[PDB]
């Protein structure tokens, strides 16, 4: 009893967000989604809408607002940045 198929898993990427001096960090497996970081990051916002981004050196880059900015911050394991709006 062998099988060709096969659990197909990938690597928790680490990002570090930068919600204003404060900053945090998340582990997508691939699953993850922006609308999934939307409800990981409010409760450590401590507020229901922020702005996330690629948290650069100047301050912010593409600010992440799809579930393939976040895929790609997963790819390239990006420092996010968070903001309050």
């Amino acid at each position: 009893g062998a099988m060709g198929s096969s659990t197909s898993g990938l690597k928790t990427t680490k990002i570090k967000f930068y919600y204003k001096d404060d900053i945090f960090a998340l582990m997508l497996k691939g699953d993850t989604t922006y609308k999934e970081l939307r409800s990981k990051i409010a409760p450590r916002i401590d507020t229901d809408n922020f702005k996330l981004q690629t948290k650069l050196f100047d301050g912010s880059g593409e600010e992440i607002k799809t579930d393939s900015q976040v895929s790609n911050i997963i790819q390239a394991k990006l420092k996010i940045s968070v903001h309050d709006i």
